[PDB]
């Protein structure tokens, strides 16, 4: 996250960490045994680490619980991340407490201007590399489909949204891939891709998450 903001430790409860023998994207705990992601985070070998700050730290609210299993959406294209979702089940169950939290799924979709908090332990430099070891915040509202359209002509598709600041400044980046949008208390964005970070006219792309709800109930529901 780039000009963002230190959440504080567990402020973000639903916040996950995948963790390959290292964090390497975000997730979204949304009940207590599944994780919503990207698709583009998809490997072997994940496992679920919740109730993080410092990743680099065992700060004693953690739960570290390997995958099951993974469920590409049955639609993702790697070229274009059109339907760049993907579910991840846990081996055992979370036990759910203040501060390792489920995030609701939207009834409907959200609206262009609809203030938004994107979060995850990316790179905070637009100019460099620089890791956080603790998780980072940032408020920003869902951008016009003609802005979002007009950055990256024929890329965007009805199953994305941008969010963000056409002023740059303020963005996702690397490490943040697959981390939530929450907005009005619905988690309706997973970080998805972009052009650089925090650079003008070049927003975040979003998963528009509000198009597979029925997917992910009845997805979960059947495994
Ligand atoms: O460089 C990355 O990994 C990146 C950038 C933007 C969004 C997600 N991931
Ligand atoms: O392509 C990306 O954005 C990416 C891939 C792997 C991990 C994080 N991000
Ligand atoms: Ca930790
Ligand atoms: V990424």
């Amino acid at each position: 996250i780039v000009g963002g903001y230190t959440c504080g430790a567990n402020t973000v409860p639903y916040q996950v960490s995948l963790n390959s023998g290292y964090h390497f994207c975000g997730g979204s705990l949304i009940n207590s045994q599944w994780v919503v992601s990207a698709a583009h985070c998809y490997k072997s070998g994940i496992q679920v680490r919740l109730g993080e700050d410092n990743i680099n730290v065992v700060e004693g609210n953690e739960q570290f619980i390997s995958a099951s299993k993974s469920i590409v959406h049955p639609s993702y294209n790697s070229n274009t991340l059109n339907n760049d979702i993907m579910l991840i089940k846990l081996k055992s169950a979370a036990s759910l407490n203040s501060r390792v939290a489920s995030i609701s799924l939207p009834t409907s979709c959200a609206s262009a201007g609809t203030q938004c908090l994107i979060s995850g332990w990316g790179n905070t430099k637009s100019s460099g590399t620089s890791y956080p070891d603790v998780l980072k915040c940032l408020k920003a509202p869902i951008l016009s489909d003609s802005s979002c359209k007009s950055a990256y002509p024929g890329q965007i598709t009805s199953n994305m949204f941008c969010a963000g600041y056409l002023e740059g400044g303020k963005d996702s980046c690397q490490g943040d891939s697959g981390g939530p949008v929450v907005c009005s208390g619905k988690l309706q964005g997973i970080v998805s891709w972009g052009s650089g970070c925090a650079q003008k006219n070049k927003p975040g792309v979003y998963t528009k998450v509000c198009n597979y709800v029925s997917w992910i109930k009845q997805t979960i529901a059947s495994n």
